[PDB]
DNA sequence: GCTCCGTGTGGACGATCGG
DNA sequence: CCGATCGTCCACACGGAG
């Protein structure tokens, strides 16, 4: 169906829901002791702390200043890797869109990669895998999911956009504009109230 | 680069000031009309011939116009691109519609595929991989082109959300939340983009 | 005239899933 | 048989130097 009520834009600014800003959705959670969120919702893997991968990149992470190209939840806290994230998308001439797709990755990003796959129970990185991230910077959904950040939802809906193949660079920089657009209200009254 | 961490963006006054040297309503740079005779195709500027007069064009336009419903596989000789914008729009917010199942897994009849087939054949045969751009990563969307050259940064919520549909990333429940943020992030904008065009 | 660089694009092909 | 995403590799433009 469609009607005036919605073409006009009344029915838009009419919308509620059901849940509320910095509350668990419904069955997420943190992770089971010694282990971190990985896969679908509920599900996680066993971390690597301690692991010479884990704490190589871990260090570099905390060296830089920028985000990481390749994210796992032993390198720190979520929150500093949606921040992180989040405010590269805002950032003007940062080529967000094409370090999402393809950053450039030392060595030490790739063993860590290869090692978080490996340890859930995967013999190589393949296509068909739920891992609860379309793209290796941006931390596990789950975490946005316990915490009920919703502007964290961006990360990710900017991520599959720009690991897209349907869409050329022009098309996802208007993307990226839209999502700038309809997000910035929500993080600004997002961020005010969580801190 | 680098990516500097503040008070000002911690707390939300950085994205509460927010502002783009864009206009809604007017063409995005680069973006425009397809030719005369042509509709929007594949990257942006390229255009393929329209098939307004053939049985395949016909036989879908009147299965849209007769369902009432956002078509599952949509050219533009089917109609108004608005028009099928609107309804995906609108679907994206009906509650117990299954819309990004819907997305992913639409059902593609015969006449979707003899549809499908004629615009391909009338445009260039190009496929001989899987990589290919094509403006749209879910049939049912119509080209990002209509949305870039009508500046309706609201029509980027259909392409945003079918973007995570598609993805083989994440499960049913995380979709769920996803949606369920794009609704709260598109619902101010929707409502001011609708009112002023 | 060839290469040499880094870097930024899209294509090619396969793995895996599924109608 | 078809085709979807996405890992992985690669083709090519960029241009002042030899
Ligand atoms: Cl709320
Ligand atoms: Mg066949």
């Amino acid at each position: 169906e469609l009607d005036a009520d919605a073409t006009s834009g009344a029915f838009y600014a009419r919308y509620r829901d059901g849940y509320v800003s910095g509350e668990p959705w419904p069955g997420a959670g943190p992770p089971p002791p010694g282990r971190v969120l990985y896969g679908g919702l509920g599900d996680s893997r066993p971390g690597l702390w301690g692991a010479p991968e884990a704490e190589e990149a871990r260090r570099r992470f905390e060296a830089s200043g920028a985000p990481a190209a390749v994210w796992a939840p032993e390198l720190g806290d979520a929150a500093q890797q949606y921040a992180l994230i989040t405010r590269l998308l805002y950032t003007p001439d940062a080529e967000a869109m094409g370090w999402l797709q393809n950053p450039r990755v030392v060595p030490g990003d790739v063993a860590l990669d290869q090692a978080c796959f490996r340890i859930s129970g995967a013999a190589r990185n393949s296509s068909s895998f739920i891992t609860g991230s379309v793209a290796r910077a941006v931390p596990h959904l789950g975490y946005a999911m316990a915490a009920g950040r919703f502007g964290w939802g961006l990360a990710h809906a900017a991520a599959a956009v720009a690991m897209s193949r349907r869409y050329d660079r022009a098309q996802k920089g208007f993307l990226l504009t839209s999502l700038r657009r309809a997000y910035a209200p929500l993080l600004a009254r997002e961020n005010a109230a969580l801190t």
